[PDB]
């Protein structure tokens, strides 16, 4: 820390802070050279040789070490140069790390560990275990041993194998146990990392050119962080490992990631270790600190140094942060050692530093570097104490451009690594055998399930005075500023003389595990093509081959040319042909275009709110499709959902949660009514459990994933601009010979360019997959936990009703109250609130967005996507479709169902995912179709349309002659039912053959109410309702209509594991209504060529007519429109009458067939067998306009295109559906009708347009098109 005295390795030994050492080693050991930086911290610049006796050999090994990188150099800190730049470099970086608050508190922590005086001579005496200090030669050969905290020696035989050790006791865990002790740093400050990024380009547009490089100082701040946790003898067991499982073809052939290793990093990798774990530790160590203070509570002598016991006592004291009393005892306090622990522990850690120190570093300890360098830090110039390479002012600080090895150049040196390229592999064949070596450090992850320890299954026997939940800060820098202000700077341990111990320090290293080699070339024969191939199949050989031509299929890696892509052929056409350099430029311009235009490609895919942005060439670039009913990956995500990402599906144990048990007490209220608090309060933390914990195990088995293939597409895009820029160049490459011809072809500026349209690519790819990531969670992994919970709360409610039941008398006027109490909390989840166990902005802004959708709350929702009848909510296992469903051809969404046995949809809802409590709160909704009833046999007949039972299982949806049912039956057979109904003897019904959208919510505590259309049609008590079973599945089928030409028409089925709310249910019910499409008379699209009868809203009891054809004519609403009847059944107005009315396309054709909210079209009028044109002169006389059917040929420059309408101007909903135009693009009017000396011609007036504006009166333009229906059986005379 700070380090007060600049030195220079030449400067003269002088006994103190610049010695001849003799560290603690095994047999002799010629006295090195090291510095005191510092109270207690030394730095010896010599390489690693002396700590380890089978390590004194610095050359490499015949035999590959299986490590991702790794670099050797006999020479290197050889010269008595090397050493002075080494310790002008080791100081440079402790002053960087102390230049930061957190930085500051770590490296006081460090000083103040102090291995704890063990050397247990005699239980009641205190002594240095002196293989924690060194010995010091003084000038006058004397020497005088010393106590030690933190050394800094240089890298063994591999220079880059940055690591702490410590030397071990006889029979004491130094490390583990409490006492900590002196810690040998492994570091060289002069090589470092190259790694890749594929995240930050959504902050950073420009995101550097390729690999960066990795802050010396986290590296060093991340191996303190070690010393800090073996110096306080915290450090987790290193026989605590992640498992990973190897065999597949996919996974890791090995790797063992240490819990103290992922401990240390911090973010999400932190993560991956469960609850149980975590406490276990804590526990664990918090009882080596209670034997601490013992052991010193009983220390009467203290044999070594001229230092009081009591000073002694006291460093203890201040380091463990024991408390004591006036006697002088000692305890360890819970509280404030949770602290003291979090801090060694969740405070100082790298990612927490990748904060202070504000650069780019890698996001996980799983992200493995792909590189060395050979850096050098000392030059000002080079690394500054402050920014680092990110100097202030030069063109390094935009976009850590510092780091980037490839901007800075000039700074990083490339060094050549001593692991090949395929070192570590895997053997990979396709069904020639057709395999490739696939890199170890490139394949998956995969958590092997033991990992994931849990314990979810215990009761728990609640008392009255049970401890209650604790929050989970999330380690905010407001908490580190926190204990940054309570943090102790002053007084630092003094430099206690003690007694000069061996000439020769006896050593022997603490035990780490043994490295246990793993196979190699292990072969993999598959059946399909791996995503491996496909992304080896876009590299292409180096150069020296011939001019390779870009080209589909994975053949493309069988040719000495082998590139492949994911790109539109004509890309391939434009890239593969010769081009006159007479021409270049051109073609340099159209691949960019193109390539920025190909790359760029994101699906919007509205009409499913779960996954929006979605990026359709990821199929086809890594083969992601899994091959799926062949082809369409967009169409592939969407029938299956994020899983179709996964090279594996994890599975979510989570066991049938415990129970509350319940002490009860005697006459006493208090204390009885405090008990029933506690287990509420606990069970709300029981919640909180199972939601942290399905986050650990999303964190590891799945968000891993997605990651690795982030990284994947973020390699394939590259690998295309990498061809583009050979095969592009390899033209100029036997260019004219003309200079002064082109400001040069600039491959280091077309690549300039490569590389922004890759940086928005990804920022595009990102999205998408963090919402597979957010997404996969939510539908696929909660679900599970919360059955769990939910059913927990089920019967938590019982045991808890009774228990006041049973305490009566003794909580007298509170025996209500709390019996509403109980009953008001568990009758209500505990929501999932994503940042309660995340701090990543990116994932929690996706989480935010999920969540404003009530749709992707739907426990089921099936829409017809794709060409399958899916529950995109996936909660469905088996959608049973019958054979006599029909799916209208328009808009498959819309389901009919017959009277035949035949026509059926059956719903299986996934069994593990379904709790029995389901249906005491929830909603239900939908959009019927229902035709007629025309005989007589349709009354007092009721048939079921939807059916939801397992035996008396209640609610099931049934019709009956002019009314809609809903019925709650309990097991008790006690049912309950809510009516719509709505009558047919009426001129024009609003519910007659047409759709009309439906939603039925329920609430235990409370009612069932029946929503038409948006309001409240009607309501019904249900707190009297017994128990209800859960269903399995639901049936679509109508069920006992006597009627033979009975039918339905059904569409968007969905159902909520909540009360829908007015609002809520206005808001579904506006979303569901395609306000941007016109509709029929019906509900259906309005359509182009499709005769519709115009019925006007204003004036039902007309309709419209042709007086004569020709401009000298016109129309007009004729007489008494007819009724229609079959008595004792129906009495409507007759739709079926009047001239015909035909929309003909004029603005964008071809497409659907649908009328959409603004298209300009024309209006057909059929009059007698034939069609003409409504037309009129808009040069008439008043405002307006009396519209005639003109001959389709002679109608010329005369006024005609009508611009359809749905949505006014403001954005309300209006009838008023036809506004005429001039041709100069004008606004002629709405159409309607005007009286003309008691006439009433069709008219086009500019009034209506004005009027809309303002209200929203039903209007004398108030259209609708009637199409003949099958749910109509009228006659069309
Ligand atoms: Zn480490």
């Amino acid at each position: 820390p700070f380090v007060n005295k600049q030195f220079n390795y030449k400067d003269p030994v002088n006994g103190v802070d610049i010695a001849y050492i003799k560290i603690p080693n095994v047999g002799q050991m010629q006295p090195v050279k090291a510095f005191k930086i510092h109270n207690k911290i030394w730095v010896i610049p010599e390489r690693d040789t002396f700590t380890n006796p089978e390590e004194g050999d610095l050359n490499p090994p015949p035999e590959a070490k299986q490590v991702p990188v790794s670099y050797y150099d006999s020479t290197y800190l050889s010269t008595d140069n090397e050493k002075d730049n080494y310790l002008k470099g080791v100081t440079k970086l402790f002053e960087r790390i102390y230049s930061t608050d957190l930085g500051r508190m770590l490296l006081t922590s460090i000083v103040r560990g102090i291995p704890f005086w063990g050397g247990s001579t005699i239980d009641t005496e205190l002594k240095v275990i002196d293989t924690n200090c060194i010995n010091v030669i003084q000038p006058d050969g004397s020497y005088r041993s010393e106590e030690l905290n933190l050394v800094i020696i240089g890298p063994s035989a591999d220079i880059i194998q940055f690591e702490c050790k410590s030397f071990g006791h006889e029979v004491l865990n130094l490390t583990r146990n409490g006492y900590g002790s002196t810690q040998y740093i492994r570091f060289s400050p002069d090589f470092t990392f190259g790694f890749e990024e594929s995240l930050e380009v959504d902050t950073n547009p420009l995101l550097g050119a390729g690999k960066f490089a990795t802050d010396p100082a986290v590296t060093l701040a991340h191996e303190l962080i070690h010393a800090g946790h073996r110096l306080y003898g915290i450090a987790i067991n290193p026989n605590r490992v992640f498992k990973v499982n190897t065999n597949a073809y996919y996974e890791m052939s090995g790797l063992e990631v240490s819990f103290e290793e992922l401990r240390t990093f911090g973010g999400h990798d932190a993560k991956f270790i469960d609850s149980l774990q975590e406490n276990e530790f804590r526990l664990y160590y918090y009882n080596k600190f209670k034997d601490i203070a013992s052991t010193l509570n009983k220390a009467k002598s203290i044999v070594g140094t001229t230092a009081s016991l009591q000073y002694m006592k006291n460093v203890f004291k201040e380091k463990y942060l024991l408390s004591e009393d006036t006697s002088g005892k000692f305890s360890v306090d819970k509280l404030k050692f949770d602290k003291l622990y979090k801090m060694l522990t969740e405070i100082y850690t790298e990612d927490n530093f990748v904060k202070f120190f504000k650069v780019l570093n890698r996001k996980t300890y799983l992200n493995f570097d792909k590189a060395v360098f050979k850096i050098n830090i000392v030059p000002k110039v080079n690394y500054t104490i402050y920014d680092g390479f990110n100097l202030r002012n030069t063109n390094l600080a935009a976009n850590f451009n510092g780091q980037n090895t490839e901007i800075n150049n000039m700074n990083f040196t490339k060094l050549k690594n001593f692991t090949g390229l395929f070192e570590f592999y895997k053997l990979l064949c396709v069904r020639n055998d057709l395999c490739i070596k696939v890199n170890n450090w490139d394949l998956f992850f995969s958590p092997s399930e033991d990992n994931f320890t849990n314990d979810l299954n215990k009761g728990e026997e609640i008392t009255s005075d049970t401890n209650i939940e604790a929050a989970e800060e999330n380690i905010s820098l407001d908490l580190i500023q926190q204990y940054y202000l309570t943090f102790n700077f002053d007084n630092e341990p003094e430099n206690i003389s003690i007694e000069n111990l061996s000439s020769d320090i006896i050593g022997q290293l603490e035990l780490m595990p043994n490295i246990e080699r793993f196979p190699n070339g292990k072969k993999y024969e598959l059946d399909k093509y791996t995503m491996f191939h496909y992304l080896r199949a876009q590299e292409f050989e180096h150069g020296k081959s011939r001019i390779a031509l870009t080209n589909s299929v994975n053949e493309a890696l069988l040719n000495p040319s082998r590139v492949y892509t994911f790109f539109s052929s004509d890309y391939v056409k434009k890239v593969n042909k010769a081009t006159e350099a007479a021409m270049f430029l051109g073609w340099v311009e159209q691949l960019v275009y193109d390539f920025t235009d190909e790359t760029s490609e994101v699906s919007t895919t509205d009409k499913i709110a779960d996954i929006t942005i979605i990026i359709p060439y990821i199929g086809p670039a890594l083969n992601i499709g899994n091959m799926l009913y062949k082809d369409d990956f967009v169409g592939a995500l969407i029938f299956s959902g994020a899983v179709i990402l996964l090279e594996f599906i994890p599975e979510i144990a989570i066991p049938v949660l415990g129970t509350f048990a319940l002490v009860s007490y005697i006459a006493n209220k208090v204390l009885t009514v405090q008990t029933i608090d506690n287990a509420l309060s606990k069970r709300n933390e029981k919640w909180d459990e199972v939601y942290k914990y399905i986050v650990t195990n999303w964190l590891a088995k799945v968000n891993t994933q997605i990651d690795l293939i982030r990284k994947k597409m973020k390699e394939a895009l590259e690998n295309q601009a990498e061809a583009t820029k050979a095969i592009i160049n390899y033209q100029y490459n036997q260019y004219t010979e003309e200079e002064k011809n082109n400001i040069n072809f600039n491959i280091d500026d077309l690549s300039s360019k490569l590389n922004e349209s890759i940086n928005k690519a990804m920022i595009n790819i990102n999205k998408f997959l963090n919402q597979c990531s957010v997404s996969y969670l939510m539908n696929s992994m909660i679900p599970y936990g919360v059955k769990r919970l939910e059913d927990f709360d089920a019967s938590l409610k019982d045991a808890l009703l009774k228990y006041i039941y049973d305490n009566r008398g003794t909580l007298i006027g509170q025996v209500d109250r709390l019996k509403d109490k109980v009953n008001n909390t568990l009758s209500t989840d505990i929501p999932f609130q994503l940042s309660k166990y995340v701090d990543n902005q990116r994932l929690l802004s996706t989480f935010t967005e999920y969540i404003k959708n009530i749709i992707n709350t739907s426990i089921l929702n099936l829409r017809y996507e794709s060409n399958h009848l899916i529950d995109l909510s996936r909660y469905a296992s088996k959608i049973n479709i019958g054979s006599k469903v029909n799916f209208d051809p328009i808009d498959k969404n819309q389901i009919q169902l017959f009277n035949l046995e035949s026509s059926k949809i059956e719903v299986i809802l996934k069994n593990a995912i379904v709790y029995n409590s389901m249906y005491e709160n929830f909603s239900t909704s939908f959009w019927i179709r229902i035709p007629k009833y025309f005989n007589s046999i349709s009354l007092n007949n009721e048939y079921t349309i939807i059916n939801c039972m397992e035996n008396n299982s209640g609610w099931k949806v049934s019709l009956n002659y002019g009314e809609i049912i809903w019925t709650l039956q309990d097991t008790q057979e006690i049912k309950q039912r809510v009516v719509f109904k709505y009558s047919q003897m009426i001129n024009i019904s609003d519910y007659i053959n047409r759709w009309i959208f439906v939603t039925i919510t329920n609430n235990r505590l409370n009612n069932s109410k029946i929503y038409i259309n948006g309001r409240l049609i009607d309501q019904k008590p249900i707190s009297n309702l017994g128990n209800i079973h859960a269903s399995n599945n639901i049936m679509f089928k109508l069920d006992g209509c006597r009627d033979t030409h009975r039918y339905i028409w059904i569409k968007y089925f969905n159902l909520f594991d909540k009360e829908l709310n007015e609002k809520e249910i206005k808001d579904l019910y506006d979303n569901q209504s395609n306000s941007g499409i016109l509709k029929d008379f019906w509900g259906d699209y309005l359509q182009y060529d499709k005769p519709y009868y115009m019925l006007n809203l204003y004036d039902p009891n007309k309709y419209v007519d042709v007086n004569n054809v020709g401009i000298r004519g016109y129309m007009y609403l004729k007489g008494p429109r007819g009724s229609v009847m079959t008595t004792n059944i129906y009495l409507n107005s007759s739709l079926y009458r009047g001239t015909k009315f035909i929309i003909k396309k004029y603005a964008s054709g071809n497409k659907d067939n649908i009328v959409r909210n603004n298209d300009r079209v024309y209006i057909n009028v059929v009059v007698k067998n034939k069609e003409y044109r409504l037309a009129t002169n808009a040069s008439q006389a008043g405002v307006e306009k009396i519209l005639s059917a003109l001959e389709i040929p002679d109608v010329g420059n005369l006024s005609q295109v009508v611009v359809m309408k749905s949505k006014n101007d403001q954005g309300i909903t209006n009838k008023c559906k036809m506004n005429l135009q001039d041709n100069n693009g004008n606004d002629i009017g709405f159409i309607g009708f005007h009286q003309f000396n008691n006439i009433a011609k069709l008219v086009a007036s500019n009034w209506y347009n004005r009027q809309i504006e303002r209200s929203s009166r039903t209007l004398g333009c108030s259209w609708e098109f009637i199409p003949v229906d099958d749910g109509w059986g009228e006659r069309p005379l």
